[PDB]
């Protein structure tokens, strides 16, 4: 079809003088719409700072970056943040909730910056809790929240804005293996609804459940693989 996230030749270096440090050497891939997709990798390989860029929290040093179409390059910091909140949602190994606001406050908070007005901030963030299990601890704080619990909160918090493409680092990494099939089974869900989801991981257990497997070996794609369920 044609591409929903397409990379060519995607470099990145950090400057220390006139010596770089490169972590990314040349990278090309193209993303579609309604995939799974698992990059694979050692610490090191450049996999976490190929994420980043993916979900507009960094640039890349040279080559092109399109997401739906557009360049993200010509885009100034207020444009890229529009972007980033109408294409994408994020999960981590953490959950990065805030201890003192409940599940369904947490759930808001992307679209307070995407200027939506409270009552409808909270309905949808209700709404999705119930989606994802938890219309009964719509009001608990963190605190009173298992690992599992609170990684379903952090998923609801990614489909706020849409949440087209999901972003996931690494999202079992601090869960025991029931709870990690809960989210597993989760993601392929929303893929099933057609979201894109992408998730970086150190295991190649979990990556043999996506779609399409990239392997990043220091700073370049050294295999493409495909499984099917």
């Amino acid at each position: 079809m044609t591409p929903l996230l397409e990379l060519k030749d995607i470099r990145r270096s950090y400057p220390a003088g006139d010596e770089q440090v490169e972590v990314l050497k040349g990278i090309s891939l193209d993303i579609y719409a309604g995939e799974m997709v698992a990059i694979v990798g050692a610490s090191g390989s450049g996999k976490s700072t190929l994420m980043n860029i993916l979900g507009c929290l960094d640039k890349a040093t040279s080559g092109t970056y399109r997401v739906a179409g557009q360049d993200v390059a010509t885009l100034d910091a207020d444009a890229l943040a529009q972007l980033r909140r109408e294409h994408f949602g994020f999960i981590f190994q953490r959950y990065h909730l805030l201890s003192h606001l409940t599940a369904e406050q947490n759930v808001e908070v992307p679209a307070v910056y995407a200027g939506l007005e409270r009552k409808q901030r909270l309905l949808r963030a209700q709404e999705l809790l119930q989606r994802l299990g938890l219309e009964d601890r719509t009001e608990y704080y963190p605190a009173q929240l298992s690992g599992g619990q609170q990684q379903r909160v952090s998923i609801a918090r990614a489909l706020m804005n849409g949440g087209q493409v999901i972003l996931a680092d690494e999202p079992t990494g601090a869960l025991d293996s029931h709870s990690g099939e809960e989210v597993m089974a989760i993601l392929h869900q929303l893929r099933d609804r057609g979201h894109t989801v992408i998730i970086v991981t150190h295991d190649p257990q979990v990556a043999a459940q996506a779609e399409r497997v990239i392997e990043i070996r220091d700073g370049e794609i050294v295999r493409l693989e495909h499984h099917h369920h």
